[PDB]
């Protein structure tokens, strides 16, 4: 309500595709959430603003990098013929919301390897025969000749230069993601810097800054859902999560050609447009620039998230049981700091 502004323009009036081919996507294809959003800026890679945003660790969409230019041709027939005979990780859900688990962390408290043509079949199958799948596989040597070529034509000049301009560490992985229309990756944060390169179809990316930690409520560090929000965005429990009513997001819709910089520790929620077809994305993950020699004050939001993560981990080791972390922390604050 009031101030009365319309800076809550969301991801905005949909783009017109070239050659009068109509609206890329439609508002009816968005899921409906409780909270307001402001647009990520869409910029030329040659726009000095865009270098400014990334320098400053703020999200930006670059519309013209040609990062994954040779992969625009990618689709299911072309991948099945060329991706090779490797094992691919394939996540399934009964619901539209995918929930992921750290498997080492389950001791404390569904994935399936298969070949591409099996993923395509299961997928081929469902369309003829409620079930949702999500292929998410980091890329390796098992990929065949044409994918290696495609890959070599990616814009290494551009991204190499960002790696160096920013002081980042090494490229740790590229992950291919192939999702079915309507698929949701719920809100979480990654601790690496991300260029999220869209290839086929449209994904709506809702981001929140690291200073909304208090509104988003991640699972304990030792839980298998570490780094994800406990909050169900389609049914927020305001009694448990009262500061979710103060959440403000940055949103955009990425299509083929676009690259979204997701800065390190930024929350994101990624959904594949309703009735949009399959989505394909490749991510580029880098380690951030080292922590400087001596600190500066004020601390950045992400540094205080780092600090909180490490109090929970240490307390896990000290007590000898991560289930005791919470009782000690409560005993520490109650009637003392709250
Ligand atoms: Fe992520």
């Amino acid at each position: 309500a009031t101030a009365a502004e319309a800076v809550a323009s969301g991801s905005g009036e949909p783009r017109e595709e070239a050659g009068a081919l109509g609206p890329a996507w439609d508002e009816s294809q968005l899921r409906s959430y409780s909270f307001p959003t402001r647009p990520i800026p869409r910029l030329s890679q040659s726009d000095p603003r865009a270098e400014e945003l990334i320098e400053n660790e703020e999200p930006v969409v670059l519309t013209d990098t040609n990062l994954v230019y040779p992969a625009l041709k990618w689709d299911l027939e072309y991948l099945q013929e060329n991706i090779g005979n490797g094992d691919f990780s394939v996540y399934s859900a009964s619901t539209h919301k995918f929930l992921y688990y750290d498997e080492k962390k389950m001791a404390n408290f569904n994935r399936e390897e298969m070949k591409f043509h099996e993923f395509v079949e299961k997928l081929q199958d469902i369309q003829q025969r409620e079930e949702r799948l999500y292929l998410q596989q980091t890329l390796n040597d098992t990929v065949g000749r044409k994918i290696v070529m495609d890959f070599l034509g990616f814009n290494w000049n551009w991204i190499n230069k960002q790696q160096g301009k920013r002081g980042w560490g090494q490229l740790t992985s590229n992950l291919l993601l192939i999702g079915m229309e309507g698929n949701v990756t719920p809100a979480h944060y990654d601790e690496q810097q991300n260029f999220f390169a869209q290839i086929k179809g449209y994904k709506r990316c809702i981001l929140f800054p690291p200073d909304q930690f208090e509104c988003l409520y991640p699972y304990p560090v030792h839980h298998p859902c570490d780094r994800q929000s406990q909050v169900d965005f389609d049914n927020p429990d305001y009694e448990r999560f009262p500061n979710f009513q103060n959440v403000v997001g940055y949103e955009t819709v990425v299509g083929p050609g676009d690259v979204l910089y997701i800065p390190m520790y930024w929350w994101h929620h990624i959904e594949s447009l309703l009735n949009g077809g399959i989505t394909i994305t490749v991510n580029f993950w880098y380690k951030g620039a080292p922590t400087p020699k001596r600190i500066e004050y004020p601390l950045k939001a992400h540094q205080k998230v780092a600090i909180m993560r490490n109090i929970e981990k240490m307390l896990g080791e000290a007590l000898g049981n991560p289930q005791e972390v919470g009782p000690l922390l409560n005993t520490m604050i109650k009637g003392r700091y709250n």
